């Protein structure tokens, strides 16, 4: 009995047990707490049935649902508004106003990612750029193409040793340097932007409401702009004009057979409920403690909504784009 939640990095095993607590506080339905290293660590744990649930990017939910996993979404993070509600979001390329190079001029620049394989981060971008890259395809490593391509880039959880490069512009200290984690502080979608706004990078693959939600001075936010898959730069808030890619958003994964939906969708709508967007104080079930980056969900998600079933990981992933 009881959903067990798999935690990714000791920060949220930290905010997992919180959570747990809260929800004994206000008696609603209990969470247990698993803790591991990495997000193919949770999706193992929950196959050999050491955990229930984890929540995962579209590049992880396409890994959790191959063999010998066999997992499936569940549940999907909601953005937007109550009003204006979203189960999909967009990838975009956030540049600093002034410069006058497009997308197909990335050549020698430096690149700020959310993360290796991660969608909007890695998965589109790279994607989008492999007609420019002298990839070699397999055995080659597409790392060793994208190191040759950008002049350096800082993507959390690529091996430091192998292509520094993509570790170069990391700002971790220490071990913690390039880390797929909130040690490094230019990891997901903030601290991408980051790496873009302390002019580390020169461009940031993110999705289209960071710069709004960062910017503490809706002032700064006309220091950017968007680089458009057809060659031109516009405004931020023209993202659905300017945009590398539509996807579906990130998702609460479960074992295909015996797999505790049910269950696990009762825990995440009380937990919405009681500790969702402006409801407790005391916990909010979307945010993470200063300088920790999306602790078990994302920090922008507004809530959840539901997964019909027989719908496995292709299907759900086949509602994004280039
Ligand atoms: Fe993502």
């Amino acid at each position: 009995r009881s959903v067990q939640w798999c935690a990714v990095s000791q920060p949220e095993a930290t905010k997992c047990f919180q959570w747990q607590r809260n929800m004994r506080k206000v008696r609603g339905p209990p969470v247990s707490c698993i803790k591991r290293d990495s997000p193919i660590q949770c999706i193992q744990a929950i196959a050999e049935n050491r955990a229930d649930a984890v929540t995962l990017d579209g590049g992880f939910i396409y890994e959790a649902g191959l063999a010998p996993y066999k997992l499936r979404p569940v549940a999907a993070e909601v953005y937007g508004t109550e009003r204006q509600p979203r189960t999909h979001y967009y990838a975009v390329a956030v540049v600093k106003k002034g410069g006058s190079f497009q997308l197909n001029e990335l050549q020698g620049l430096k690149s700020c990612h959310t993360g290796l394989r991660r969608t909007a981060g890695w998965n589109v971008p790279i994607g989008t750029l492999r007609p420019f890259l002298n990839w070699t395809g397999p055995p080659e490593p597409i790392e060793a193409a994208v190191a040759r391509f950008f002049s350096a880039s800082c993507v959390p959880g690529a091996d430091k040793g192998q292509f520094p490069n993509l570790c170069r512009l990391c700002a971790g200290t220490g071990e913690n340097k390039c880390a797929f984690s909130s040690q490094e502080p230019y990891f997901s979608y903030s601290g991408a932007f980051k790496c873009l706004r302390d002019g580390a990078g020169d461009v940031a693959f993110i999705l289209e409401s960071t710069v709004f939600e960062d910017l503490s001075d809706e002032a700064e936010r006309d220091e950017y702009e968007l680089l458009c898959p057809d060659n031109t730069r516009k405004p931020v808030d023209k993202f659905k004009d300017c945009h590398l890619a539509r996807v579906p958003s990130h998702a609460v994964v479960a074992r295909s057979v015996n797999g505790k939906e049910d269950a696990i969708w009762n825990l995440l709508r009380q937990a919405q409920e009681k500790f969702g967007k402006d409801k407790s104080p005391k916990f909010q079930l979307f945010g993470s403690p200063s300088g920790q980056k999306d602790l078990l969900f994302k920090d922008s998600a507004i809530g959840f909504s539901r997964v019909p079933p027989r719908i496995d990981s292709g299907l759900y992933l086949g509602s994004g784009y280039f």
